[PDB]
């Protein structure tokens, strides 16, 4: 027998290996940053420095023979090429007429994009995320957000994954026109433009690489020579902690909508359907897709754009056109994948979309019951409540009433039941809609007790502005906050209400407030008890479940009441 391969780890790579080649150091058009091959090409170097090194050589992956070839002396490079991530125990044997000797086992890794070569991800989640027993069969949904790693310093290994079952990551743009991204800023709109260089209009992109898959995560164990990292690195480790799960990536969402509105032809449509097929085959620990479209008929970021007639007959063809495609990746694939859509739920909304013809396509509606009231104006109301608030003049709450200045209510109130009534009012079935719920409060000042027309109710008051903030506490944005900043910069431990802060509740509605009475600040959310009415209200007629936007502003309690009140 030849002498035994020693396998040279310095000279093959150190045994690391990747179907995906990622730009890690520069910024430049998606096709040139991402380049997916079907077949990993390796090369694995070994000594065979005394005796006899013999004829022929075999690789084996697992006790598997991978590949084969010819000895050449002393020293021999093996390559071939591998379909197929993950860690494999690699032997090289050497053979001759006499017989064969195999190399000592080494680990090999062959990087791809479901994880498959990577350990589960060690979780980092705050503790009074609890645990919980909620049946499988609910949706337990979250939006993570690509920024969030950033000022708001919240990352893939800070979500509690037990307590979901849907992972939607925002927001994946649409290459064309995008005037509504300058309302985040001109950078980001320049990086869009940056990354859509070398990519047909229509098509999908990563807006942000380095957040996606470029940064360095200690946490992950990513170093220099690591081929995927960021955020994806991250969810495809956490997709091997738990395999369950589903990740979906949401397309769209208010300042990424514009190109939607030109998919009246169906020429962008085809062109779009193809390109999140492509996307899913290169980025493989995704399980699916969501459309989030603000929105078919107008009313989005862009004031202008809007076509009543031919929007939601668009948006119906679109979903069947992705599930076909979705089909073909089933059949090819063997995996099952899933097709939703985040919707706004106000009349005005929903009337522009045959719901009932569009969701026979579709595994999920995430209807958007959140921002119902906001610091856009000076009328308070609950940003995300389930009925109609004490606040509601008489006819409002179903329309056909007039407001305080004599113009009618053109359509039913903006409230979770409205919507969700509306919808199955169309012929929706229940068990196809998930309810929103908003780990984030809308805020104004200057309600002060003057103002309002209900001196027990400041939701009946008006505003001189915005609410204001810093960063500190969860104020990312004038007129938002997040949850977890209400609750460590208002409510208190107790909810009692700190800073000069009040808490109050509007039982009808199922809808929260703090009130600072001599600033006026006032700040709408849902709390412990707004959620559990929602999640009661979602078993009363078998919702599918719940899901919410965004998981980084939570500290726990708003998941927690998730699970609670679907018990």
């Amino acid at each position: 027998a030849p002498t035994a391969p020693s396998i040279d780890m310095y000279g093959s790579n150190n045994l690391q290996f990747s179907k995906i080649e990622l730009a890690m150091e520069t910024t430049s058009g998606y096709n040139d940053m991402v380049k997916y091959h079907e077949l990993a090409k390796i090369k694995v170097k070994f000594n065979q420095w005394s005796g006899t090194s013999g004829d022929t050589y075999n690789v084996y992956f697992d006790g598997v023979k991978v590949a084969t070839g010819a000895i050449t002396g002393s020293q021999t490079t093996a390559s071939f090429e591998y379909g197929q991530g993950g860690l494999y125990q690699m032997e090289i044997e050497a053979c001759d007429a006499t017989g064969c000797s195999k190399s000592a086992p080494v680990e090999i890794t062959i990087a791809d994009t479901d994880g498959s070569h990577l350990k589960p991800l060690t979780m980092n989640v705050d503790p009074n995320n609890k645990s919980y027993n909620t049946d499988p069969s609910i949706v337990m949904g979250t939006y993570f957000v690509e920024w969030g790693i950033y000022g708001r310093d919240y990352t893939v290994d800070n979500m509690p994954v037990d307590n979901l079952t849907h992972i939607l990551y925002g927001f994946i743009p649409i290459c064309g026109p995008n005037e509504s991204v300058k309302s985040v800023g001109g950078n980001s709109f320049n990086a869009l433009q940056t990354a859509c260089r070398g990519v047909n209009d229509y098509e999908v992109v990563i807006h942000d690489p380095w957040a996606a898959y470029q940064k360095s995560f200690p946490q992950a164990g990513h170093e220099y020579s690591t081929p995927i990292k960021g955020n994806y690195a991250m969810l495809m480790a956490l997709k091997q902690r738990n395999p369950d799960l589903k990740i979906i990536p949401s397309i769209g969402g208010w300042t990424l909508s514009d190109p939607f509105y030109d998919f009246v032809d169906k020429k962008n449509r085809d062109t779009f359907v193809a390109s999140v097929k492509k996307f899913l085959k290169t980025w493989k620990f995704y399980d699916g897709v969501d459309i989030d479209w603000e929105f078919p008929g107008g009313g989005g970021a862009a004031a202008d754009k809007g076509d009543p007639v031919n929007d939601g007959p668009a948006y119906i063809a679109l979903m069947r056109e992705l599930r076909v495609m979705l089909d073909e990746l089933e059949a090819e694939t063997g995996r099952t994948y899933e097709l939703t859509s985040a919707i706004g739920v106000g009349y005005d909304k929903i009337e522009d979309v045959d719901y009932a013809d569009a969701v026979q396509y579709m595994d999920y509606i995430f209807a958007m019951t959140y921002d119902f009231y906001g610091g856009w104006n000076n009328v308070p109301g609950h940003q995300t409540a389930l009925y109609c608030g004490s606040f509601m003049r008489p006819g409002q709450c179903d329309g056909g009433g007039v407001d305080e200045n004599g113009e009618p209510y053109k359509g039913p109130a903006y409230t979770a039941d409205n919507g969700i009534q509306l919808l199955l009012a169309q012929g929706v079935p229940a068990n196809k809609l998930v309810l929103g719920t908003a780990m984030y409060g809308r805020g104004w000042e200057g309600v002060t007790p003057d103002t309002l027309t209900d001196p027990n109710d400041p939701m009946t008051g008006t505003a001189t502005g915005k609410l204001k903030g810093s960063t500190a506490q969860g104020v990312w944005e004038d007129g938002v906050i997040d949850y977890k900043g209400i609750k460590s910069f208002m409510l208190g431990a107790n909810n009692t209400g700190i800073n000069g802060f009040e808490y109050g509740y509007d039982a009808q509605a199922e809808a929260p407030w703090v009130w600072n009475r001599s600033t006026g600040e006032l700040i709408t959310f849902d709390d412990h008890r707004s959620v559990l009415a929602k999640g009661n209200y979602a078993k009363s007629l078998g919702l599918a479940g719940l899901f919410s936007w965004e998981i980084d502003a939570d500290n726990g309690d708003i998941l927690n009441a998730m699970h609670e009140g679907m018990a």
